[PDB]
């Protein structure tokens, strides 16, 4: 269990166990792989972030997290495996955020890429994420390098 602070100063709680913050999470985050290769979106007000979105009525996290990796991205997913769970404890409301991992085996054409400029591939990500302008805020604090550490310690990536 990891406990540290966001971008905007929040207290973040980050667990890779079984839900261990809610049962029921609000929000999900993707981590996708393609190929070789980083698959990200491009938030229209935020920036380069990882596909993600908030689960809709009657849907679960993991049809949550097919659906905000299609509707920013258009891509399918081979494979998606639970990493991890978070929780952001804000000013209005807090937020628990659940992680998966999404194996891509392909990326196809959409009409609307909803608030996001649609898929972008990143051979590897850069070093300077939290000074880097382009990219978004969540991709801005120690979320983003534990939960990569996670996925290369699991052997899922190659």
């Amino acid at each position: 269990m990891y406990e540290f602070k966001d971008y905007y100063q929040n207290t973040v709680q980050l667990s890779f166990d079984d839900q261990p913050f809610s049962d029921s999470p609000k929000h999900v985050w993707v981590i996708c792989r393609f190929g070789g290769k980083w698959l990200l979106t491009e938030h229209e007000d935020r920036g380069y972030e990882f596909p993600g979105g908030k689960v809709e009525p009657m849907e679960c996290a993991e049809e949550a997290a097919l659906r905000a990796v299609k509707e920013e991205t258009g891509a399918r997913v081979k494979s998606l495996k639970y990493l991890g769970q978070y929780k952001v404890l804000g000013k209005e409301k807090v937020i628990v955020k659940n992680i998966y991992f999404a194996d891509i085996e392909k990326l196809e054409k959409q009409a609307d890429y909803f608030e996001t400029k649609g898929p972008v591939l990143f051979h590897e990500l850069p070093e300077n994420l939290s000074r880097n302008k382009k990219f978004s805020f969540i991709m801005k604090d120690s979320v983003l390098p534990i939960s990569l550490k996670k996925l290369k310690e699991s052997g899922w990536i190659e």
